[PDB]
């Protein structure tokens, strides 16, 4: 589990979205696993405006943070895990890496702010939907 807290938004795996995410929608995209929600509370996270390949992620089955080198966001095929089934999602960048159902939403982070939150797992690979081309997360 995991969200980032940017300006009023909350941003959370969509698998993981609560009831509360979904009546206090803003934009969700089935596509990349993304869903965003409105907070009244002022969020304190910055988002990275960049093209690093390299960055920090928090892995809650390990209760440790890895640094990686991770893929640019793209279009990819993802084999069904335990609790999930397989398909296509999109914005994704995989880095060798520990990820079982249960670390999604976990950080991925640069010098820059937030990357993006893990996604997808299984086969020593770790999956990370991107947040950095929502530009619009940056003010109102
Ligand atoms: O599956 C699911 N998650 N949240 C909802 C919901 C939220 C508000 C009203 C109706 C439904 O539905
Ligand atoms: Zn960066």
């Amino acid at each position: 589990s995991g969200a980032i807290y940017v300006g009023n938004y909350r941003v959370v795996n969509r698998h993981l979205a609560t009831h509360n995410d979904w009546a206090n929608l803003v934009w969700e995209d089935s596509s990349r696993d993304l869903l965003v929600s409105s907070t009244t509370a002022q969020g304190c996270d910055t988002i990275a405006r960049c093209d690093c390949q390299t960055g920090v992620y928090y892995c809650s089955s390990r209760r440790k943070h890895y640094p990686v080198s991770f893929s640019k966001p793209s279009l990819i095929f993802v084999e069904a895990s335990e609790y999930y089934p397989a398909r296509y999602q999109s914005h994704l960048m995989l880095a060798v890496g520990h990820s079982e159902p249960g670390d999604c939403g976990g950080i991925l982070r640069c010098q820059h702010g937030v990357v993006g939150i893990v996604s997808t797992g299984g086969n020593g690979l770790v999956g990370f939907a991107d947040v950095r081309d929502l530009l619009w997360l940056d003010e109102e």
